[PDB]
């Protein structure tokens, strides 16, 4: 059989998918009797220069040539960005093309959308290289920025403030000349979506997803919970009680000896909790031919070409950095345990002149706003994680 | 329009049990679902008389395993006896009969496997292993894992209470972890068992359980620990598959990790793989073993999946990928002297003077007239040259994550 397929986008992705078929075409041939034959690559540009070089494939800046090809079998989607790429997608299925993307855009509802009008149309909707960072799981922990990940161990390892963590990770190649996406935590919140989708089979928006960045995160933050035996990291965290899901990114304290407080520079991890054993995937971001890897091994799925389960017969913590304060660091302490409903327990230190920051365990909530209306000026509350 | 699965279990211990319970009661939904209708029609046991759950009493229980691999009506063969002989010849025959085979046999090893894959692939079945490992999966070049929870229990007990190796296996033995006999976690046959099935995955590559250089933890001291710790180190027992230039060496054995690894973090009975590639990043898999439940879990699992693509990859195939084209190691070692005259000063220049080219040396204290010594960047363990220099070498431990 002759499996004809298009590429939509050419980047280093899409040149990676095309030079693995190559290499592998024979093989694919003798093996599963298949012979996959790319028909088309949609470019954006046809005379830009690419990894494959000057190439024997038909190159088009036209989708709708793809879409009305009656004779595709298969749409490797490799272009990225939600619009138009999305309606092209949809496009495909309608006609009864199999999909497999790696487009890194896409956010829950997009593959939910995808997944529906695929099952509907009877075709395969294959993304699992759209995610590089895979049972009843309740709740993840991740760190799932590797620039964000990076300038906090810089901070914390060479004792130098943001501003000069965040340069050295621009001139090293990991920051962008505008690094919101990373320092923000736009892009981990993005990946707290796609994992709550997978982890918990719920949908969430973007918006939905509570967050922080980095750039508030001070030495002092840094060496304070260092102190009192905890890392700072950017965590993206998805809880999920009561049929919903609680997600957000932020600047969280984590303890340790939690196997999260290990990783350090640009590597990322995912760990998850459900029962059983808690467990942990570690890594850095994939990884072109990785992705690209991933995309071949879909298809070739495909070519060979639903779903799940079976049998079965929490507080939080808070790091509360307080300034203007009169009056010694036991008083201080006093007066909090005056002031805060009942909780586990309570240590305080000192931060800077006349500030202090306390860890509380076994709260339902902030205790911010409580806080400041005893009159006491917070600066800011992080959560605190991997407290046994 | 159901199609019966007829399948037959080879063994009723805790592993069986759980995949004829999860099987029941999951029945009604696999039939609903996926129109296939499970039929447990024998269950192979060593004793039939041996009074059980009322539940089993319902199916056909036999002690000849000839019932089984004579009987044409069976699709799929369920193996959790364990064994090596004569179970492997027993699923041997079920692949030559044409018939599936899901095991969980902890006792299958590389060599097995390979002849197994083979004879399904030559006989246009499946052979699924999953369950025979315990979770936490291209071109890998290295691994090392902690792949016994026992000897790490024991090992982090140990480190976390200051107690000495005989306090924390008792310890161990109380809370459940080890057991009377701990012999096969305590001296990492275990574990060796696991480099080999992790070489066979990671590598393409049979290696044979004696090929794995082993040693247990029965002689990692506290003094061992607190020297490691003062260095900058943990100990773990790891196990480590390098495959280079066509050749995989395995072994298991007490290692100091770097405390800045991802390794050295792994505490009590979790586990983890960490594995290295070129080109790209390092990654880690950590969990904790297996797990009856789990165990028959992910051989309902295999059995389903045999369902699903019943009606309709080969072992031998792998994706080539050498367009990384178009895209684009020494050792160290842990060495115990005693019995040494002299200042730790006088030591370590002795040492400078006669170790081969290597990229650090740093000395330690390590009990009366005995010192430690890492040294990063070697070709091979310094033992022998020591030796010939003059200083009982007590051991030597690889280091690791410098
Ligand atoms: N305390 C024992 C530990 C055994 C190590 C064996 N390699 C000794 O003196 O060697």
């Amino acid at each position: 059989k002759k499996l004809n397929i298009a590429l939509l986008g050419l980047g280093t992705v899409g040149s990676g998918v095309v030079k693995i078929i190559e290499e592998n075409r024979q093989q694919i041939q003798d093996t599963l009797n298949k012979d996959i034959v790319i028909k088309h690559i949609l470019v954006r540009d046809k005379s830009k220069k690419r990894p494959l070089n000057i190439s024997q494939y038909h190159l088009t800046e036209d989708v709708n040539e793809i879409l009305n090809d009656d004779s595709l079998d298969i749409i490797v989607e490799v272009m990225g960005g939600i619009e138009p790429t999305v309606d092209w997608l949809r496009t495909a299925l309608k006609n009864k093309k199999h999909v497999i993307t790696a487009n890194k855009d896409l956010l829950a509802v997009h593959l939910k959308l995808l997944e529906d009008l695929a099952e509907e149309n009877g075709v395969a909707l294959k993304f699992e290289a759209s995610v590089a960072g895979p049972n009843n799981i309740s709740k993840f922990m991740g760190i799932l920025n590797g620039t964000s990940n990076f300038i906090l161990s810089k901070m914390t390892k060479e004792q130098t403030t943001f501003e000069e963590a965040l340069d050295e990770a621009k001139r090293l190649g990991f920051a962008e000349a505008d690094p919101t996406d990373d320092v923000e935590g736009v892009d981990a919140a993005r990946k707290v979506v796609i994992t709550s989708y997978l982890s918990f089979n719920q949908v969430i928006k973007l918006n939905d997803v509570k967050r922080r960045g980095i750039s508030g995160v001070t030495l002092t933050d840094i060496n304070v919970a260092d102190q009192l035996g905890y890392k700072i990291k950017l965590i993206g965290k998805g809880i999920y009680e009561n049929g919903k899901v609680n997600a957000s990114v932020e600047p969280t304290l984590i303890d340790k000896k939690h196997q999260l407080a290990a990783v350090e520079d640009e590597y990322n991890a995912i760990y998850v909790i459900g029962a059983v054993g808690d467990t942990m995937f570690y890594g850095k971001g994939a990884g072109s031919l990785a992705t690209g890897s991933a995309v071949v091994s879909d298809l070739l799925n495909v070519a060979l070409f639903h779903t799940p389960p079976h049998f079965e017969l929490e507080k939080s913590n808070f790091f509360v950095v307080v300034n203007h304060v009169k009056g010694s660091i036991e008083n201080f302490e006093n007066e909090l345990k005056a002031i805060l409903p009942f909780h586990r327990s309570l240590r305080v230190a000192n931060y800077d002149n006349q500030s202090y920051a306390a860890v509380i365990v076994g709260l339902e909530s902030s205790p911010e706003e409580l806080i400041t209306k005893h009159g006491y000026e917070v600066d800011k509350v992080y959560p605190v994680e991997g407290v046994l």
